[PDB]
DNA sequence: CCTTGGCTGACGTCAGCCAAG
DNA sequence: CCTTGGCTGACGTCAGCCAAG
């Protein structure tokens, strides 16, 4: 029926919900992580900075 | 009245569903800031380490 | 060159929670 | 402590889109 549609639509919209759910979480760790990253970075390129033409 | 607050729910549900929209914009934006600032970094690393103790 | 149907924004409503009055 | 406001999640509906025949 149309109350055919209508259950299918329901349901789509829910795994259409984790989704976005998902995508979101896991943007939320990459930063993170590349908050990491480029953390670690800037302190490694400091210690080479530390040590210059030789000391 | 049960009217009145309904409403006001309404724009509310409004205006943060808007909160949401824009974090998940905020983050996909320094997902690349960081990216980047993170290739550099890496290349600027590159540089010095093969520069590092005379060659 | 059309029909479909899946997918997904956006809405408004119902719940519960957590300040702040 | 109330209780009562606001905010937020999860939910169903509805509308429009673009692939896949
Ligand atoms: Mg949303």
């Amino acid at each position: 029926k149309r109350e055919v549609r209508l259950m299918k639509n329901r349901e789509a919209a829910r795994e259409s919900r984790r989704k976005k759910k998902e995508y979101v979480k896991s943007l939320e760790n990459r930063v993170a992580v590349l908050e990491n990253q480029n953390k670690t970075l800037i302190e490694e390129l400091k210690a080479l900075k530390d040590l210059y033409s030789h000391k």
